[PDB]
């Protein structure tokens, strides 16, 4: 329950990128930058902290337990204004730091630039929902930057890490108690260009120091450190750490790589091993070059040596001849194989044979080959084993199988090998480490051309993967002496660290039938070591050599997969029932990422189904397909030009006819033959089939252990395959058809206050857009409603839910046919839409393409495999678009949502899943180069792409429009979903910060992540639990994409908007009611929920006939509001029943443009609801709720003269003015103080203790003792509070009744005191208008709100006495 106090200051430090402890070089400092940082001091700021080396410009660093407080006092002692801004929950509108539009008051601004040389203080509140609190790691991380200019105050060097951790963790001193150490690592790049002193800079530095400067970090050994890996830079970059030699443990997967993104940070666990230097290495291909990376130590400090088991358990020994023999060569190499089907011109007749005599038969390329025998004698196969071809040497790694690397170079050149998490023996190094030390404990790294060498690492069971990782890891092992260099070469395989899965010394595997091997390896030649083997050696045209040139160069860049690039000529063959096994992985001299999307299936992945893998460069990945269906399927990848419609990988899933290998060519080893024949799968040993390696008679000890001890103790078409699928069927009918469309939606009368704002691109686009309508025959369809108003260009929500089956009636038209195709679904190739080769005349191929003015009807079918697992969710997010073209159609805007739901999630509302909001939100940024309606000569510049705006058409929309989407609205405190998903921008990584929330996974329970990071491909569902009202901002905190166009001001506003709008009080006055048709006498000024009187509802002028037509009310607010209801009731004057049935409702902000979509609205299928009888107050909700400045409703069905009285219910503008709990009851009496609780002699009390409104009983309100213009009304909110507003009112006894008329506020600051309430525009007091008449009420609003919690209301003049019922509306700050 402490409060973490702080003091923060940011000063100009003079700062060279590296450091240095000398004096001849140390004043004349040849290189220097300025720079502005963040600078913890002692308090008062006379004293400064002592700033430990390793965080150079890497500022204080902020921590907090769950449940206590943070009050930094901030100073800027800089020349410029700067803030902070954290991640998470607390910030209130003060305490933020950011300032965008929001429509606050002068008084919450300051937070957000602070003017140089002035103070502040921030205070924020950890809340119970913003820390873990489950099996999350031990506590978070998050970090704190300035938001005031999110581009020049951080290259400027302004960052720090926000540490938030764990209820009982955290000491007094800021370290947690199990851990030995608390480390921060700050992975970053500072553009000096885009900073404060715009000097150019090819920094990629560490923490501040560059090339790997730091100065060595280090601990002692066999302990458990913390690590903390932030990461930011201005534009999207990526950060693949590695840990050298180590095993880390995030997300409870035993991974030894982490991978970061721009603006992100994560917290992990490990523990070190014996002593010897280390190197943290950046992975990414580009942070490599660059330079940056640490260097961990590891001391010897005298406390105690573990000693553990060492032989496994005595029985699992396994100790036999199953080591490896590898080696190097250089043979040979047909990127396309020799004579196969698909040939390719390019390859083959230009770059191996002589013909036209190009380079001659032989490729130079280096591979790690496999000798079977110790003398390295014989390869162990020159032809294929039927499958494989060049699946590579298989290294598959678990408990002591004698796993020794002997090791042969027998190339040209000095070579080696290093694998991917494995822990060295000093005996060999097996790393190009630099200091290896002298002849007596040598450590040799490479081989020279035509030595010998010998590794050593045989792993036992001490490095296990936790159960929620995959079964058998894979990690790859190269040629470390140059990485670019030597795997161009061609250098890389494949390494196995499975489980005790050893069934005999062969080693095969279970719970896993088959297994393939495909690896993304792009061999660029012109970084090769045998170019000169190419082109400078074996040639006939070196004439003029080819080089410098687009042609050439390009023209050997050989992206491949496994090598062979024309085909897997044998399609991936596959029985029915199997579960393949798959090792994926990807190499080459390139930046960005890949995604593999796999047509047809899906493989479990954390239990949950994914069905695209985003694979990271230079780590691998395993996955487990199973065989559910029949036919032919593909596995491609989709990024741009050389790969997306290049890598694809063709296989069956079939059998014909038994199960496919009576007479067919597939003749596997069961083999499928009559029972009693004889194959594989049946190898009875002396004593019985398949048990376990065969040891002593019967060894007893067949316990197996948990690990690590528990120690410390007209086309009208239908469908037509539902047929055997026996579903519970829902049908659909969307269509396509072009549309006008801009993005920009803040200039249609969203945000446009300004009225020069240049146009900087084309007016609008011309799209093709999904809709939605009715039946098979079309031009009924069926308009968007509240809830869709946020879809933006999305198609329609395509619910369903878990066994369904769906049919969609897809009916094109456009100009060019489109198609369909859904994502971890289940279908035939006949409902596909996916254009590639089929097993079937073209009646399969009906789905794969749909010509215009024509339709089509798929056929879906959602099985158990395609529904959310996690059981801590309830609906699966997925996309479905026009795949004919899938990069040209997306971009063009044909795409949309397919959500799965759990069996029960649907309501009585067409059945449609409902009874939980969900936001779906595709971040995406369109491209109008690449769609089909892109006229190329735009009328701005002909010769390039609008020359004089260059780049200026692409557009960062969040999910269809920017600055504005329109729809995100949500309550306080309230469990909302989002879909958030990304495949349309691929190499762009999005990372979602909501300002002022916390997100929330399921599955394993608990994951708050701050900010979640989209993955080009993934499908995200998350939790909310929206905090405080208000206007908001959500954003990607990537910020050259944030500034960019992606910013949308969502709404959080009261969790209470229950309070009438002023119909029945009075505040809405009778000179805003209108009325177009009229029911007799009764003019509409008298439509007031429950008045009295002999004319009491709504009407101008005579109807004489009224029953067909739709007359309307129009009720005015002369200001923006929210209405969240409506409160019907019906009238008479002694014998008319006179009840309205059915009722739509309009609405406008502007009385001309008009949506009438509130009756008929969502949750409704095409009606409304009204009154019942005679008076007896009904009403109805807006579950999507309404703003709007008039509204207009129109009863249809009533009884015999459609009457009404209607009273509204809303709630404010600023969001937050709800009841402080006046009448609520929520304030006990003993806030509220006067001067007389005024008494007769010969009566009553007059009571100053019971000002509530519309409470009833006795004198419940405050005639003070005696009139003057000096009484007083004052109220001790108990706590500083934002006064919004105040409604006053009038008192009487039985009769003639008096009441107060104007008054002057009096308020005070924190403590007793009290000033009053001048103008803000003025020079003196500002007066009020009080009551007019005895009950109806009279709403005064502040125009700054009065910050206290100590208020006087001061009776100025009245009418004959002081009497009034008071009620504030407030906010709850902090």
């Amino acid at each position: 329950a402490q409060l973490r106090q702080f003091y923060v200051a940011a000063q100009g430090i003079s700062w060279s990128y590296r450091p240095e402890p000398t004096n001849s070089s140390l004043n004349l400092s040849v290189t220097s930058f300025k720079k502005i940082v963040y600078r913890e001091y002692e308090p008062y700021f006379k004293k400064e902290k002592p700033q430990s080396t390793i965080s150079g410009l890497l500022g204080p660093t902020l921590y907090a337990e769950v449940g206590d407080i943070i009050k930094v006092h901030f100073k800027n002692k800089a020349d410029k204004p700067l803030s902070i801004h954290p991640q998470g929950i607390r910030y209130s509108k003060l305490s933020e730091g950011a300032s965008y539009l929001d429509h606050t008051f002068p008084a919450e601004k300051m937070d957000d630039a602070v003017a140089p040389g002035r103070e502040y203080t921030y205070e924020w509140s950890i809340s119970e929902d913003s820390g873990p609190t489950h099996d999350d790691p031990p506590c978070l991380t998050h970090i704190y930057y300035s938001h005031e200019n999110l581009i020049e105050d951080f290259n400027s060097g302004l960052i720090g890490p926000l540490l938030i951790c764990k209820k009982g963790t955290l000491t007094e001193g800021g370290t947690q108690k199990t851990f030995d150490k608390q480390i921060v690592l700050l992975f970053a790049v500072f553009d000096e260009s885009k900073s404060w002193s715009q000097s150019s800079s090819l920094m990629y530095t560490v923490n501040g120091y560059v090339n790997g400067t730091m100065p060595d970090i280090t601990v002692c050994a066999h302990d458990h450190i913390s690590w903390h890996l932030l990461g930011m830079s201005s534009g999207p970059e990526l950060f693949s750490i590695h840990f050298n030699g180590q095993v880390l443990e995030q997300n409870h997967h035993k991974v030894s790589a982490i991978t970061l993104v721009s603006a992100t940070s994560t917290t992990a666990n490990m523990t070190v091993g014996p002593e010897g230097k280390w190197i943290i290495s950046s992975l990414t291909p580009k942070h490599l070059q660059a330079g940056m990376q640490a260097y961990i130590d590891i001391k010897n400090c005298p406390k105690k040596t573990r000693n553990l088991k060492k032989i496994t358990r005595e029985q699992r020994r396994h100790m036999k001849r199953w080591e490896y023999f590898i080696a190097a060569e250089e043979v040979i190499w047909d990127y396309a194989p020799v004579i196969p089907a698909n040939m390719d011109k390019k390859y083959r007749s230009q770059h191996l044979d002589n013909f036209s005599n190009q380079i001659g038969k032989h490729y130079k390329k280096v591979m790690y080959t496999q000798y079977e025998d110790e003398s390295f004698t014989k390869h162990t196969v020159n032809p294929n084993m039927k499958e494989d071809g060049i699946l590579g040497p298989i290294i598959r790694a678990q408990v002591r199988d004698t796993l020794k690397i002997v090791f042969k170079n027998m190339a040209s050149r000095p070579y080696s090998i290093y694998p991917h998490g494995v822990t060295f023996s000093p005996y060999e190094d097996e790393v190009n480490s630099s200091f290896t030390s002298g002849r007596n404990n040598t450590m040799i790294r490479a081989v020279q051309p035509g030595e010998t060498y010998t590794y050593k690492w045989n792993i036992l069971e001490f490095d296990e993967p936790t159960e929620n990782d995959a079964q058998c890891l894979t990690r790859p092992y190269y040629s470390d002496v140059d990485i670019m260099r030597d795997i161009a070469s061609g250098l890389i395989g494949l390494l196995l660290i499975c489980k005790s899965r050893s069934l005999d010394r062969r080693g095969i595997q279970r719970a896993a039938d088959i297994e393939q091997q495909a690896v993304f390896a792009v061999f660029d030649e012109n970084k090769s070591w045998y170019l000169e083997d190419n082109i400078n050696k074996f040639c006939e045209n070196p004439d003029e050599v080819k080089r410098d040139d687009p042609k050439f160069y390009e023209s050997n860049i050989m992206s491949t997969i496994n090598g062979y690039v024309p085909e897997s000529i044998t399609t991936l063959g596959f029985c029915f029932d199997d579960t393949v096994q798959w090792h994926f992985c990807s190499v080459g001299t390139q930046n960005e990422i890949l995604t593999i999307h796999f047509t047809g299936h899906s493989f479990i992945y954390g239990k949950r189904h994914e069905d695209t893998l985003t694979l990271f460069p230079m780590r691998g990945e395993s996955v487990t397909v199973t065989m559910d269906n029949v036919g032919t399927w593909m596995l491609t990848s989709m990024n741009s030009s050389p790969r997306s419609k290049k890598l694809r990988l063709k296989f069956r899933d079939v059998k014909c006819i038994p199960d496919d290998d009576e007479d067919s060519y597939e003749i596997f080893e069961p083999p499928e033959s009559t029972v009693m024949a004889t194959r594989k799968m049946h190898d009875r040993l002396e004593p019985e089939d398949e048990e376990s390696d065969a040891d002593y008679d019967y060894q007893n000890r067949l316990a197996a252990a948990l690990g690590i001890r528990s120690f410390r103790n007209p086309d009208n078409i239908a469908a037509w395959y539902l047929r055997s699928n026996n579903g519970n069927r829902r049908n659909y009918y969307i269509a396509a058809e072009e549309i006008s469309w801009d993005y920009s939606e803040f200039v249609q009368r969203e945000t446009d206050i300004e009225d020069s704002d240049d146009i900087p691109e084309d007016t609008t686009y011309k799209k093709v857009v999904f809709r939605k309508y009715l039946d098979s025959t079309f031009t009924k369809r069926d308009p968007r409603g509240e809830y869709e108003e946020h879809l933006g260009i999305l198609g329609p929500i395509i619910r369903a839910e878990v066994d369904d089956v769906i049919q969609v009636r897809f009916k094109n038209l456009a100009s060019r046919p489109y198609s369909l195709h859904a994502h971890g679904l289940s279908y035939e190739k006949s409902s596909e839409g996916k254009t590639y080769e089929d097993d079937s005349p073209e009646w399969f191929k009906e789905d794969n393409a749909v010509q215009p003015n024509s339709s089509y009807t798929y056929v879906w079918h959602a099985t158990e495999r395609s529904g959310p697992e996690s059981p801590g969710s309830a609906c699966r997010a997925w996309a479905y678009y026009s795949a004919v073209n899938p990069e040209k159609d997306i971009h063009s805007g044909l795409i949309g949502p397919l959500l799965i739901c759990q069996k029960g999630i649907l309501h009585k509302d067409s059945n449609m899943p409902m009874d939980m909001r969900e936001f779906v939100l595709l971040f995406m940024t369109f491209d109008e180069k690449k769609s089909w309606y892109y006229e190329k000569k735009s009328r701005s510049s002909w010769r390039l792409t609008s020359s004089e705006m260059k780049k200026s058409h692409e557009f960062h929309a969040i999910n269809g429009m920017i600055y504005s989407l329109p729809g995100l609205k949500m309550y306080e405190q309230e469990w909302v979903r989002l879909h958030l998903l990304n495949i349309g921008g691929s190499q762009d990584i999005h990372v979602v910060h909501f300002h002022g929330q916390t997100l929330l996974e399921n599955g394993n329970k608990q994951h708050q992540l701050g900010v979640w990071p989209l993955l080009p491909g993934s499908f995200k569902t998350l939790e909310m639990k929206a905090s405080k009202p208000g206007w908001w901002l959500l954003n990607t905190e990537v910020g050259e994409n944030q500034r960019a166009g992606m910013q949308t001001p969502f709404l959080i506003m009261d969790r209470d908007c229950r309070m009438p709008m002023g119909l029945s009080t009075g505040i809405i006055s009778d000179s805003q009611i209108k009325a177009s048709e009229f029911l007799g006498y009764w003019e509409p000024r008298l439509a007031r929920l429950n008045n009295g009187g002999s004319y009491n509802a709504w009407s101008v002028e005579k109807l004489a006939a009224e029953f067909a037509s739709k007359p309307w009310i129009q009720v005015d607010m002369q200001k923006e509001v929210i209405i969240t209801g409506i409160q019907t009731q019906g009238a008479k004057h002694y014998l008319k029943s006179c009840y309205t049935t059915e009722f739509y409702v309009a609405y406008s902000s502007n009385q001309i443009n008009w949506q009438i979509f509130k009756g008929n609205s969502t949750r409704n299928v095409m009606y409304f609801n009204g009154n019942s009888d005679a008076s007896t107050i009904k009403e109805n909700q807006f579950d999507p709720p309404i703003v709007a400045r008039y509204i207009r409703i129109s009863p249809t069905r009533a009884y015999n003269r459609p009457t009404l009285r209607l009273e509204l219910q809303g709630c404010e503008v600023n969001g937050c003015s709800t009841p402080l709990g006046m009448e609520n009851g929520k304030i006990e009496n003993k806030q509220i103080t006067a001067s007389s609780f005024k008494k007769s002699w010969w009566g009553d009390y007059w009571e100053p203790f019971r000002a509530r409104l519309n409470a009833q009983g006795r004198v419940n309100a405050w005639q003070a003792k005696a009139n003057n213009n000096k009484q007083w009304l004052e109220i001790d909110l108990l706590k500083i509070k934002k006064i919004t507003a105040i409604i006053t009112q009038g008192c009487k006894s039985l009769s003639s009744e008096m009441y107060v008329k104007s008054y002057t506020i009096h308020y005070s600051e924190q403590g007793v005191e009290w000033k009053p309430y001048r103008l803000k525009s003025s020079m003196v007091d500002k007066i009020f208008e009080g009551n007019t008449n005895t009950k109806g009420h009279v709403k005064n609003f502040f125009n700054p709100p009065i910050i206290s919690r100590f208020i006087r209301v001061i009776p100025k003049t009245w009418n004959q006495s002081i009497a009034l019922r008071l009620e504030l509306f407030g906010c709850d700050i902090y």
